[PDB]
């Protein structure tokens, strides 16, 4: 069994989760909990965290065995390697890259207006801003039922969770792009996916940690 | 020849730069010059932001042909992947993932606080926690000529840009780690990169954007 390891909160761990299920991968979660405020005691984590023999500490990390990967994209990066989630032709691995790196941009922007103290100033500009987002993903997408061309690869559970998160923040941000809730509801009717958010595993929240403004519960 | 489009300064540039040089690519840069306080006129790149056919339109923007690739680490793949810089083994790809991701979270580090107002009070803190990232690197790297293996790969030009950065902001920085220092010796050694290093192309500076606190200029 690998090990995943990350806090008992959603947050940059959700993808790989629902990458393990539906990759019916044998796996085990090690959640470390976040203490309370003022402090927020981290003291679990921190005192494992150079205990493990991983090359950069940090959560979510993933122990397979010999490999010890650490940072999300990687840890998803390696496990659709295993399944050939990657993307086969040279045009579904650039939409792959550029996906990769646009959804953790996408989660950083919502995830830095959601920890800042002064998110109730923030949120009417980034609410603005949002639909121009989701149009270019919509727009990305097109016609095909996923989004790297007609297979499943593991952005798909990158832009799934970056979609879930802004439906969650703002739950009309969908309906302008009917395309987008057409994926939602595609994705969510995989038969491993549909079974493990019906199971008790599943995690859909806390979206954030215990520090963030928004998403905190 | 491929079109690599950025702001006229070094950023999240300097590696595709460096990967192209060392490649020996066919390319040409389209700069776009940012306007001066208040105001950092983005209308240069703005005016053609939405007529380029990018699909998630950003800088620094690659176009090879049919292919309009956005986000920097996909500019990179891209580019590694026509000249077999992305690793062999499952080995050293877990090495290249893990450092594309690494690298991208360090360079955001020494960003926030470089563009933050208040850049001489994160400054020390930032700085006392300088050591411990650089021995992270120290380590992982080891005994090895390059950061996957014995083989150069596409994130050798991620991590030399990352050291590099922290050299140029803290000198001392690197005098701890030997084989850091004899990385950047054996790195900036490479035929092409010594040539375009003493080119008029080579733009090591400024090191951010004209909005930034330290390295504007
Ligand atoms: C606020 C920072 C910018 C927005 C972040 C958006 C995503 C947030 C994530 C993260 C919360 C970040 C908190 C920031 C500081 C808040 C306090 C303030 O306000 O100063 S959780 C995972 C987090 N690891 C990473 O951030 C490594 C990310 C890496 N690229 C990857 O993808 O693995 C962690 O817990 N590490 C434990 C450790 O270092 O030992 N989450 O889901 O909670
Ligand atoms: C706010 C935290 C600091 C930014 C992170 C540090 C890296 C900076 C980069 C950047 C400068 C940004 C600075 C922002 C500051 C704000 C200030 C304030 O309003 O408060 S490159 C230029 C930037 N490109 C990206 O962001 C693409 C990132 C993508 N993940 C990739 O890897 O392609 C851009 O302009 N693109 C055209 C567009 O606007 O769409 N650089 O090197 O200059």
């Amino acid at each position: 069994p690998m090990i995943l390891g990350y806090w008992d909160i959603r947050g940059l761990a959700h993808a790989i989760r629902l990458l393990l299920e539906y990759t019916d991968s044998s796996y085990e979660e090690k959640k470390y909990t976040m203490g309370d405020a003022p402090d927020y005691d981290r003291s679990q984590w921190l005192n494992e965290k150079f205990k493990l023999g991983l090359d950069f500490p940090n959560l979510p990390y993933l122990i397979d065995g010999a490999h010890k990967i650490t940072q999300s994209n990687a840890i998803l990066c390696y496990i659709a390697r295993k399944h050939n989630l990657c993307g086969e032709t040279e045009e579904e691995k650039i939409r792959v890259d550029i996906l990769e790196n646009q959804t953790m941009d996408n989660h950083m922007q919502l995830g830095m207006i959601c920890y800042n103290p002064e998110f109730e100033k923030l949120k009417p500009k980034y609410l603005e801003e949002l639909p121009e987002k989701l149009k270019l993903y919509s727009e990305f997408l097109g016609k095909r039922p996923w989004f790297a061309g007609n297979k499943i690869t593991f952005v798909d559970f990158l832009v799934y969770d970056v979609l879930d998160l802004h439906r969650i923040f703002e739950p009309k941000c969908l309906d302008a792009f009917p395309n987008l809730k057409d994926f939602i509801s595609r994705f969510e009717g995989l038969e491993k996916i549909s079974a493990y958010m019906k199971s008790s595993r599943f995690l859909p929240r806390p979206v954030f940690s215990k520090m963030a403004v928004w998403g905190n519960k």
